[PDB]
């Protein structure tokens, strides 16, 4: 059982005083993109108000009983399909530990933290 | 029950090509400082090799059954006693949610991620 938490408040990493306007929050756009796609077996997408990774939006988290927990950031709504593929690999992997060379590039380069299984 | 993971591999946030080399890695020193200090009830200090927060050393994580998980970074070995105090407040708070203004400054400003309870 894999849970993919997606922050719905996240703003992008652009400099707010310099960036052009707002619109819907990227985290909200990412959440919607994740919900439009087929959710893999074993994965459940759960929106959250904040993953305390605000400086690295968009942020999502992967966790499950007996597995490592992961937080990834600096994501974009267009990463939704790769995120769900990653979440599937997370569900299949032993303890959530995906072999490094098999992880999507965003999981290798944009991981913010991991936590040992409870 | 509360587990405080501490990364023993962490180096500081100083520019590696420009700095010095010191002695042991700061994450080692932080782990040793934590284990030498008295530990509040219900808290266990667990050394780990890496919390995948390497750009934000030193890194520690708090987790416990039914509680939010947290990762804090950019810590120093001298923070060990404040970290342990935070661990006690985390152990005492329902779901690990310490009242905001009661949290140590390091927990308010240097949290890298939080994950909802499993
Ligand atoms: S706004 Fe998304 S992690 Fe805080
Ligand atoms: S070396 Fe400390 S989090 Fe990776």
């Amino acid at each position: 059982a894999t849970t993919l938490h997606v922050c719905t408040t996240c703003r992008g990493t652009a400099a707010a005083p310099l960036a052009e306007e707002a619109g819907p929050r990227p985290g909200e756009l990412l959440a919607h993109a994740l919900s439009a796609l087929p959710v893999p077996e074993g994965v459940t997408v759960v929106p959250v108000e904040c993953l305390s990774a605000c400086t690295q939006g968009c942020a999502v988290a992967l966790s499950g009983p007996g597995k490592w927990s992961y937080v990834y950031g600096r994501l974009d709504p267009r990463d939704a399909d790769t995120i769900l593929t990653g979440a599937a690999q997370f569900e299949a992997a032993e303890k959530g530990l995906i072999p490094w060379r098999e992880r999507p590039e965003i999981f290798r380069k944009q991981c913010l933290a991991r936590i040992p299984p409870q």
